[PDB]
């Protein structure tokens, strides 16, 4: 949406990690407050995370950060470490239900504090951005693109172009003039917002190479999975071992939420794995998959509706057959 | 890449080891105009989709290039697309004096189906191996020649499904082949040698919110020698004190744990302390086979830490 | 099973048995008399190819021009002015390499196009080269020795190959249905000028001769010029007489917004100068006043620009 | 610490600096500031000159410039200096730095870095995190922040959390004392090949005020073969001008025109071309001379 541009916004920014420096750097910077940019107030958490450090419980912080301070601003900036801005995001598109507000991820590679930054530009961005084009989506925000946060992976470590979305096409990008793209609608709900529960759910992500063991999905078995994500080859496939596809059958059996990913930067499952119990994951990321799978395990359903939830375009992650 | 003389009829060895062929090849009229070189066949048996390999398939291939190396110009690989990166990879660790072409290809659709890429990536390969004898493991697709050890299947989908996210390519061509100014890998001399492997049992964690300190535990069972950890960024994981002891445990055992990025393209830059060895900019595909190379050796933990962070073959980028 | 005719305009078959497999459609080719090298092509070739195809429309389901590369874009863009109500698909096609050469492209391009046109209809003049179909209006040879040669600068393809073959979500151009209609063009002279650091008012003037109808601005950047008043004053003398001035950029993606204006000049928005050209040829060859062509130039009538 | 010269020509960019990372700096406001639209070949010699003034005094120079016309600049910069010993860094935005969202703070502030820490001892321009080699540049993108390309050869240096240069071939690099050779007016014409382009074309700039001739043609450098086309551009040549033939395309390389006079000018840009032409014009050459300088690498401008 092209959003109006007639009363002055109210941005709420959760600065997550990535004290008082940000916030004093920020009112020293003229460009933060000049007529055309919305008003913000910063929320600084106590402690400051890297990225790294973070586990699905952060997750669920955040989530009840903005539901706190839903009804009072018009729109959401999650400043964050980029090491895992993509599982943020992905978390937080799962997580929120009936969003009618931007909820835009961003950060940067080099710090606000360092020489180079990219951090005034990303959060400048992000800030007229969630003011201006108020797509009621988790985003990620990053390097003059704004993407469908479940789409996203941190693709390039040491560049500015940090974040990729290998399976969809940004959904706005920046230049002289802001430019809105054809991308697709996400399914939407309709009310207040509302916040499902992500919780700890004890998850194994299994990558396929050569010479992987049957040991390997036995060792999963032992206790840490109520699923298990394959990083198969190509359109998701892995060796035909029929031990291997006795563990999987296995796991299933026993209620394991089995499912089938590419390792491949971009492209699409396309399921045997199918009877061995494996649910394919079209084309999904890891990041989304993993969140995707807290979001369900820690839901109210059976395994059956989660594993055919998996499969099923639940807020725009996924391209259906 | 050498541009190499076109004045006598070159001899290219092609191993078909998967991923009928020589009767559709019989057919296809380009493939033996005057311009391209004499080529032979050797089709494995069985043959194999290429998600079925193991190590000792890598092993196969290295003695079937040894075996040939005298009588042939070059050799091409025909191989499943998959796993092709990691047997692409392996090659450039157990080939050492490599004094000829040796080029992995294949196709993302079947040179029976329609609109097939499996014709041109082969021709190519054969022309390239013929005329660009570049002394190297490569891999050529989509126009594209690759060194073998920086690439990895980046596509599933595409046509271009190869990517080299940290070298440029080798060679592009067009109208024209072009020869890229990419600088040379280390470069022994003399006779050929094969430095075989024998099985590895290897682990591969990926580093994502949420993962336990009991993870690296359960690898530490009876399956593990070496670890590859999947880490964010410039090479960063959880730094609680649970993980970071679970590591020195395994690097105590002996184990050689080796710290990648999860990322798509850079470098690696606590869990030094930990015993972990920063792996550059190497792909998981040249990690793991580097690995196989180096375990299958007589040499000490102490000496292959400090290996796998040395630029052997090309897989990895200097201070 | 579909059946598509192929004009071999210029720029063996039966020796490559993929091409009559039974997933394949039907397909006829039409050697053309004399075949033409793409850099000898005048307007009056793209008339030939537009009758060709009218003559053809109703007996197929889809068509392939077989073209040379260097004015295949030009060639496309002005068959998407000259058809009108299209119902079936045109797909514009070639080689980087000549069929008789090692490494060609043109089997897999005619292949592709051949499938495409049957499977994955899309009524346009549309250009298919290396894995990809573009409209055709917004094309250019961009890569002169890549066999990704073309590109849509301003544009994302309309379909993409590769295992499979995905119509992608590009907005469609405005379409019209109904009877195929088929719009001639006759001669008609039309001037480029490059703007570039150091151009005189004398080039202007020197169209403003006797063989000029338009005129065509490569300006900078978003639809800059230098202000020099001499030059200015000749551009009005041009709009004066008649003549249509539009304002494109030189630069390969983007859109003029505009004085120039001021001085009758049209802002082209962000067509090629393949679109420009051909669209121009298409309207002043019909029954259309100065002001009228002026008008429709700035409009969006076959996809070829952004409004 | 090093110390870089700024001048600040003019362009967009003018319609954490200080810090101790920071190279000094010292700015240069042009009078009149300029519209980088409305520069003429007279430009470029103020600028070159500007630059030999200050030669010996910095470690470096940032040329501010407006992006319409960056690349013919830059392009120039590189004939018109021989023997250069130190960085030349051209840059600007897309975005006015008064507007908001502006590039133009990102891009001198990495300028500056450059010029000071990674130098390269060539006319450069740096846009969006790159740098390339000035007489290899087009203004490819009017909308975009990556505003500029440089279709047929890799940048020089490209900037993420670190900054490295790539292995990317040198110029042909004189060493010795810098030579700054001016310019003079020369009338060139820049003639586009498209389908329905007639005779009178050639036959109008060879009126009275032509110098040489610039021909964009098709694919790698081909034309229409018309008997009177090709008859006036003998002429042309007959008369003494200079016609170099590059292609349209974004990239690649040129390969009977050659039998009317023109010379093939490789993968050169027309901002390379046409500036080349304003330097070896302006010294005092013979039209053979100037024929075949046209073809060979002077200042890293081509592939031979
Ligand atoms: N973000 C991603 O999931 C990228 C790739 N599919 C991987 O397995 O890591
Ligand atoms: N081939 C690769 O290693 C890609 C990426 N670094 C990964 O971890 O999967
Ligand atoms: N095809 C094109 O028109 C590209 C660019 N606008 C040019 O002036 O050449
Ligand atoms: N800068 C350039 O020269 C691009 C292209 N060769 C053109 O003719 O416009
Ligand atoms: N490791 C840091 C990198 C950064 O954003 O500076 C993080 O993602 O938290
Ligand atoms: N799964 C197949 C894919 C292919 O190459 O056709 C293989 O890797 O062998
Ligand atoms: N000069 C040729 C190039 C080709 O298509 O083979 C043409 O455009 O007609
Ligand atoms: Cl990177
Ligand atoms: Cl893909
Ligand atoms: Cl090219
Ligand atoms: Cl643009």
């Amino acid at each position: 949406p092209r959003g109006s541009h007639m009363q002055k916004k109210s941005i709420y920014v959760a600065y997550t990690g990535g004290s008082g420096h940000l916030q004093r750097q920020l009112a020293l910077m003229p460009e933060f407050h000049r007529p055309e940019m919305p008003d913000f107030t910063i929320h600084e958490y106590t402690p400051l995370m890297d990225s790294s450090d973070m586990t699905p419980e952060d997750w669920q912080h955040i989530a009840e950060d903005i539901k706190a301070h839903y009804d009072d601003y018009d729109g959401f900036v999650i400043l964050h470490g980029t090491d895992t801005m993509a599982y943020t995001a992905s978390a937080l598109s799962f997580m929120l239900e009936n969003l009618g507000k931007p909820v835009i991820v961003t950060g940067s590679q080099i710090p606000l504090a360092e020489l180079r930054s990219d951090g005034q530009i990303n959060l400048l961005n992000a800030l007229y951005v969630a003011a201006n084009y108020p797509i009621n989506e988790v985003t990620l925000f990053f390097n003059n693109r704004l993407y469908r946060g479940n789409r996203t992976t941190k693709a390039h470590a040491d560049g500015f172009d940090a974040f990729a979305s290998p399976n969809l096409p940004p959904l706005l990008e920046a230049g002289i003039h802001i430019r809105r793209l054809n991308t697709p609608p996400a399914p939407h709900g309709e009310g207040e917002l509302i916040v499902h529960p992500i919780t700890p759910q004890p998850i194994g992500v299994v990558t396929i190479y050569p010479g992987i063991s049957a040991d390997v999905v036995r060792n999963f078995l032992r206790q840490p999975v109520k699923a298990l994500i394959l990083r198969s080859y190509g359109v998701g496939n892995a060796p035909q071992n029929k031990a291997f596809l006795q563990e999987l059958q296995e796991a299933s059996d026993r209620g394991i939420v089995v499912v089938n990913l590419t390792q491949c930067m971009s492209g699409k499952v396309n399921m045997a794995l199918a009877h061995a119990g494996v649910i394919g994951g079209a084309d999904m990321t890891v990041e989304a998959t993993l969140t995707k799978l807290h979001y369900l395990l820690s839901q109210e359903l059976d395994t059956e509706t989660i594993r055919k939830a998996m499969s099923q375009n639940l807020r725009g992650e996924l391209t259906p057959d």
